[PDB]
């Protein structure tokens, strides 16, 4: 509804195509595109929140299980369709689990990588969330 | 004239990561990100040049054979690594062939989809180039 994006998909005799356009079918300007591949092991990814960064996760091949925690409710979704994007706004703790061996996870981000824009401690995230609330 | 971009790749026990940043490891601002998947058939694609659009092609899974023609030289390059991008500037004809069944082709574009920016006839592409040349 608010976080799951169903992109329009073109299908023809040659295959399938999806086009994501900044500020068109995604709410922000794209500054970075990163992707995860050649995955292995049973240790997950993520476990942090951002203060300003906006992202849209898309599973281009295989599947992956994503968890979002906005400090109020926890949501979970299994991404396994390239036509499905998951919006991860600022102030949202997130985690990525169960990457299939053939998984390819693509992320569209509103800004360049920035080590300082991370909240890696859950309690801190929680605190952070509390403060924002007050305001 | 080289068009291959080798991206820095992060590796750990969990897998690999590559990060593309507009105007940082690619020469333009990204306005669109499109991808081709669930491919079939024996028909190749592309077979056009753009007048304004700049793009970076990346084979995120499987493989595919790309043909680039800049009007000076024709280059055939097989993409089978997510860490390699192929820069397709304006006025550059491109074709994509031999898509693996599990292929995933991702493209970073400098602008929104625009059918009017498609030069669809090789001869016209060549004429366009000639024009540019003078
Ligand atoms: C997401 C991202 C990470 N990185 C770097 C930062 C680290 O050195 C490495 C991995 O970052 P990341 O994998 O997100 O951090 P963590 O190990 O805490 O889960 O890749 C970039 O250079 N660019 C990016 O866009
Ligand atoms: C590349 C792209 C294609 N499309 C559509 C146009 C076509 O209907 C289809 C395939 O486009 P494309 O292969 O570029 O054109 P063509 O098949 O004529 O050679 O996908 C978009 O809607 N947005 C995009 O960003
Ligand atoms: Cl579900």
């Amino acid at each position: 509804e608010n976080k799951v994006i169903n992109f329009k998909k073109i299908i023809d005799s040659r295959g399938s195509l999806v086009a994501i356009e900044e500020n068109k079918n995604i709410p922000f300007s794209i500054k970075r595109v990163y992707y995860i591949f050649d995955t292995k092991g049973e240790e997950p990814r993520g476990f942090h929140a951002h203060k300003k960064l906006e992202q849209v996760l898309v599973c281009l091949n295989g599947s992956c299980r994503v968890i979002l925690d906005d400090g109020n409710i926890i949501q979970e979704i299994t991404l396994d369709s390239p036509a499905v994007g998951l919006y991860v706004g600022p102030a949202v703790w997130h985690e990525m689990h169960d990457f299939s061996s053939d998984c390819v996870m693509m992320v569209l981000a509103s800004d360049y990588y920035d080590e300082t824009d991370y909240i890696r401690q859950y309690d801190n995230f929680k605190k952070y969330i509390a403060k924002i609330n007050l305001e």
